[PDB]
């Protein structure tokens, strides 16, 4: 699968060839990836629900009250199930952008990325040093070379596009996917 708008020499092309390939993400009708489009939660749930080959049963229904009756419906059914989404009395707020750090979540979550390191990993980015939640999942991936380190933010709460998103997912599966 080749789109025009990701060029066969652009960053992003090896993550998302592996992705197409796993059935974990696609174009649209009009053969677009648009990698610079900001996912939602329900996208990134769907997402990783598709690269961890959970079973989708259309009628399965997670908990939340607020992310029933749509098409993203089985998806978080399945990530809630296989513990990649827990509920915090909240809800998941399936149409709410995602932020970086909330994908540390899930990633960290669905490979046991805790597992993977000695210890517990240094803080390295002022912007984590006092963040409130998140903060042992980002310092995951950053430990493992998943994140992406660019001066002295780590920007927790900075939106995550499509193509990044492929990214993150793409390098982690292939590491750590079983």
């Amino acid at each position: 699968k080749t789109f025009p708008d990701v060029p066969a020499d652009h960053w992003g092309i090896d993550s998302i060839n592996y992705l197409v390939e796993k059935g974990a993400v696609k174009g649209n009708d009009k053969g677009m990836f648009e990698p610079g489009k900001e996912l939602t939660r329900a996208e990134a749930a769907t997402m990783m629900a598709q690269i961890l080959n959970l079973p989708i049963d259309k009628d399965a229904k997670p908990s939340f009250a607020d992310s029933q009756g749509q098409w993203y419906t089985p998806f978080i059914a399945a990530v809630e199930k296989a513990g990649v989404i827990k509920g915090t009395g909240n809800g998941f707020e399936p149409n709410g952008k995602i932020d970086r750090v909330s994908m540390a979540s899930l990633l960290v979550e669905a490979y046991k990325l805790d597992t993977k390191v000695n210890g517990t990993p240094a803080t390295k980015f002022k912007d984590l040093e006092t963040l409130n939640w998140g903060k042992e999942k980002a310092n995951i991936l950053v430990e493992l070379g998943i994140s992406v380190g660019t001066g002295d933010q780590w920007e927790p709460k900075k939106t995550v596009t499509k193509a990044e998103a492929a990214q993150f997912i793409a390098k982690t599966d292939k590491q750590f996917g079983t």
